[PDB]
């Protein structure tokens, strides 16, 4: 079966594998758990056609700068996600959008730019900012919650759809 490879990608705490397992295991718990390195492959119908996402959920750590050339290397198309309560999450997210495209050669890469966290009140980046950055891309802006479930799908399928037709 055709297969993606989603990455995961943006900086620490802002939601990347609750939204990777709201998606895979439909539940969102709320806890602690900073992710190394986790991958998830799900075989999924997307408009009726099946397919296997391998998505690999990441670091935020700025510390593995190495091992993200890597995946970026690798990898087809990119959730970037950023929580809308964390604006240093917002800046960082774009540094993680250029190196994507200096890993790889292009600025055709598949990228779907995440505001996570829509669920919560003190929202500290407003949506036009994000449309902004996501224009200047040219990839869609879409807002989640991993808890309320709010988007994920979307978010996700989205990204797929945007690799589909690359
Ligand atoms: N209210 C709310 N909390 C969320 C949401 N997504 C994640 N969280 C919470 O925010 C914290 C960080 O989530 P997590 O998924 O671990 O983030 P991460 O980006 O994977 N972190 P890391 O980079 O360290 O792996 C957790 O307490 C989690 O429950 C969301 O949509 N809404
Ligand atoms: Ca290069
Ligand atoms: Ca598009
Ligand atoms: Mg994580
Ligand atoms: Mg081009």
């Amino acid at each position: 079966m055709t297969e993606y490879k989603l990455v995961v990608v943006g900086a620490g705490g802002v939601g990347k594998s609750a939204l990777t397992i709201q998606l895979i295991q439909n539940h969102f718990v709320d806890e602690y758990d900073p992710t190394i390195e986790d991958s998830y492959r799900k075989q999924v119908v997307i408009d009726g056609e099946t397919c296997l996402l391998d998505i690999l959920d990441t670091a935020g750590q700025e510390e593995y700068s190495a091992m993200r050339d890597q995946y970026m290397r690798t990898g087809e198309g990119f959730l970037c996600v950023f929580a809308i309560n964390n604006t240093k999450s917002f800046e960082d997210i774009h540094q993680y959008m250029e190196q994507i495209k200096r890993v790889k050669d292009s600025d055709d890469v598949p990228m779907v730019l995440v505001g996570n966290k829509c669920d919560l009140a003190a929202r500290t980046v407003e949506s036009r900012q994000a449309q902004d950055l996501a224009r200047s891309y040219g990839i869609p802006y879409i807002e989640t919650s991993a808890k309320t479930r709010q988007g994920v799908e979307d978010a996700f399928y989205t990204l797929v759809r945007e690799i589909r037709q690359h």
